[PDB]
């Protein structure tokens, strides 16, 4: 059964609610982004209206084969009427195609659902500037002060400099990058660009990337692994055994691998600055874990919420334990007393 924090009161609407069968009273199902925990349930057999971005729509059609007649793509930054209710989709600064949804309820209440997001000061100059929000449904993935990490720009600077230095010292090194979902494409794109290479990958991953409206993509990726010195592999293969095995397949072209495992936050962020990061090494294989986040840090989250000044907050992440729920409620009250709303 569909939980409360996925229902939008006073509408026929749900958000990221595809794993509960037919939801009673739902006339339109919104999908914030193409991550599996959120789309869980959609397929070619789905026959209700799905509302989403253009990019999410391309992924639904080509990867899950949802029929075209039930996909309703909406433009961003544009007031749209759905089943008699005004809605707006806004860029979430998460993975490609990810949105926040603003709902203007018939009774005058305004609701913002962030989906998954990485809060940024640029959001303070979207269509959010213009008006009040009564209820915020918030991505609280990293809602505690221990969760610190660098900007995406600093992380990419570290990865480009690391890869360019290695391959210039050794022209016979291969670079490998792990993936298991969409998002974080800047990691492997920026490395390939500095090295003058296309990125090589499986047919299944190439298909996924071709749905993402990235400019000049045909110039950046390929399924011809032999032509490429930056390869993508599933994230489960980013270990010494999986990498050894991959190097065997490359026909004596390479004599070293440098690999990257983009993660979220890890507890080494407590102690070690991005500049000071070192790899794990065995023989001619080295593996870097790099903290490239597509979710708000605690400080980014706090800034956003203190700017927006919502009347009520409903968390959408870490909701399963009493200790998590209590911790989150404490921080929301500090933020409110500090800022005066
Ligand atoms: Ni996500």
């Amino acid at each position: 059964t569909c939980p409360f924090y996925k229902k939008i009161p006073g509408t026929g609407f749900t958000v990221d609610a595809f794993q509960y069968g037919v939801v009673e009273g739902c006339t339109a199902y919104f999908l914030t982004h193409f991550h599996s925990d959120h789309y869980a349930g959609l397929s070619k057999h789905f026959t209700f209206p799905v509302y989403c971005s253009e990019i999410t729509g391309n992924l639904l059609k080509n990867k899950l084969h949802v029929q075209e007649q039930y996909i309703h793509p909406l433009p961003l930054d544009t007031e749209c009427i759905v089943n008699g209710v005004k809605v707006v989709l806004l860029d979430a600064n998460h993975c490609p195609g990810a949105v926040m949804i603003l709902f203007y309820l018939p009774n005058g209440t305004v609701i913002l659902h962030t989906g998954d997001f990485r809060a940024d000061p640029s959001m303070e100059r979207s269509l959010l500037a213009d008006q009040k929000v009564h209820m915020l449904y918030l991505d609280t993935t990293y809602c505690s002060p221990e969760y610190t990490f660098p900007s995406q720009q600093e992380v990419i600077r570290f990865a480009i400099n690391t890869a360019f230095e290695a391959v210039t010292l050794n022209p016979h090194a291969l670079v490998v990058c792990g993936t298991y979902s969409i998002g974080k494409e800047k990691v492997f794109l920026a490395i390939a660009d500095v090295l003058g290479s296309k990125v090589g990958m499986s047919q299944e991953k190439y298909k996924t990337l071709q749905c993402l409206n990235i400019p000049e993509i045909n110039s950046l990726i390929t399924t011809d692994m032999c032509s490429s010195l930056v390869h993508l592999l599933p994230m489960m293969q980013i270990n010494f055994k999986g990498l050894q095995s991959h190097l065997k397949k490359c026909g004596g072209k390479y004599n070293q691998i440098l690999a990257f495992r983009p993660t979220g936050w890890t507890h080494s962020n407590k102690f070690t600055r991005i500049a000071d990061v070192i790899p794990q090494t065995k023989g001619n294989i080295s593996i870097y874990g790099i903290p490239y986040s597509e979710h708000s840090s605690y400080l980014e989250m706090k800034r956003f919420v203190q700017w927006l000044k919502p009347q009520k907050i409903i968390p959408t992440v870490n909701v399963g334990t009493w200790k998590s729920r209590s911790t989150m409620e404490k921080y929301f009250r500090e933020w409110k007393l500090e800022a005066g709303y």
